């Protein structure tokens, strides 16, 4: 039996699937702890930038969970991703502790840009600004990648890096009431929000787990960006970003919510 997690229904991904849009032909790089093999995931390739780790296997769980919110297969098991036919690439930039360096994150972004990824999901943050990060987001954006990044989980009124930079689409987290989740960082630079509380998805060891975080909200927006790219193959990263903001359901003040809740039905109309 396949279940549809509440967040997938909340962003109205099933409505876009009924229009025949599933993210087919869209390449999505998940820059995280890796992605492990799972019966409800199909991983196309990837690269590791973690010192002394040649593989893209997930030693943490986080990367595999994020991957399942974007693209868990539409079948008779597990869950269902926002864009279940997207081509997933595992770009391992964080180690087993969930930590990484600005150098591995920046190498991952350069790989995404050099390998023609359409969307790069960064469910990660650095507490401090980094010129290296800004430059790598800008480089990947110039090559055509839409970078989507988590605002962070401190609950503060400023968002983390690289989400704060102009060329990153910053994603905050909502709960089941469509309120901002208490941990979700907000403030200047916030673009959009998506479900980030009790998000069930794929996990290592062929299982499933429920997690909370702006890292869970970010893949919902990366997934809806892949549905828009399938509908509109000639659109640029900037066009997709603006269309996602323009069609989001407003939830209140933009300092707290950006443009509001991502809406895959309205974005694929
Ligand atoms: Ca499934």
């Amino acid at each position: 039996a396949q279940s549809v997690p509440w967040g997938i229904s909340r962003v109205q991904a099933p409505a876009a699937h009924n229009r025949g849009l599933t993210g087919s032909g869209v390449k999505v790089a998940v820059l995280d702890t890796g992605i492990s093999t799972h019966p409800d995931l199909n991983i196309r390739g990837g690269a590791s930038f973690v010192p002394g780790e040649p593989s893209t296997q997930d030693g943490n769980g986080h990367g595999t969970h994020v991957a399942g919110t974007i693209a868990a297969l539409n079948n008779s098991i597990g869950v269902l991703g926002v864009a279940p036919s997207a081509e997933l690439y595992a770009v391992k930039v964080l180690g087993a502790s969930g930590s990484g360096s600005v150098s591995s994150i920046a190498q991952g972004l350069e790989w995404a840009g050099n390998n023609g990824m359409h969307v790069a999901n960064l469910s990660l943050g650095s507490p401090s600004p980094s010129a290296t990060l800004e430059q790598a987001v800008n480089s990947a954006t110039s090559r055509g990648v839409l970078v989507v990044a988590a605002s962070g989980n401190s609950g503060a009124g400023s968002i983390s890096y690289p989400a704060r930079y102009a060329n990153a689409m910053a994603v905050g987290a909502t709960d089941q009431n469509n309120n901002r989740a208490s941990f979700s960082q907000y403030g200047a630079g916030l673009d959009i929000v998506a479900p980030g509380v009790n998000v069930q998805s794929t996990y290592p060891g062929s299982t499933y787990a429920s997690l909370n975080g702006t890292s869970m909200a970010t893949p919902h927006v990366a997934g809806v960006a892949a549905l828009v790219k399938q509908k509109n193959p000639s659109w640029s990263n900037v066009q997709i970003r603006n269309h996602l903001k323009n069609t989001a359901t407003g939830l209140g003040n933009t300092n707290l919510y950006g443009s509001g809740l991502v809406n895959a039905e309205a974005a694929t109309r």
